[PDB]
């Protein structure tokens, strides 16, 4: 059965107006400004940008990666299904 997201976990992350886009939960470092209430701090893999979201934009990478992990022609889009796929917890600071 399904747990509450941890940082660490894979998806696809919704946003207004882009593709399911692959991403992952990010830790707060110490010292680093926290999402809002109920939001997580979202890494969005190839853009490298980061926004707060909640789990109704979040699709858990395993179940929805047939779905959703095919190319795009969005920028940074194909160098995030590769991180996502071959390094998706590096450090990509």
């Amino acid at each position: 059965m399904p747990h509450a997201f941890k940082p660490g976990d894979l998806v696809f992350a919704k946003m207004k107006g882009y593709p399911h886009w692959p991403a992952r939960i990010d830790d707060i470092a110490d010292g680093a400004v926290k999402p809002p209430p109920n939001k997580y701090p979202i890494f969005f893999f190839g853009t490298h940008e980061t926004a707060f979201l909640g789990p109704k934009d979040l699709f858990p990478y395993d179940k929805s990666k047939d779905k959703y992990g095919k190319p795009n022609k969005r920028k940074g889009f194909n160098e995030g299904l590769w991180e996502i796929q071959n390094n998706p917890h590096a450090s990509y600071s």
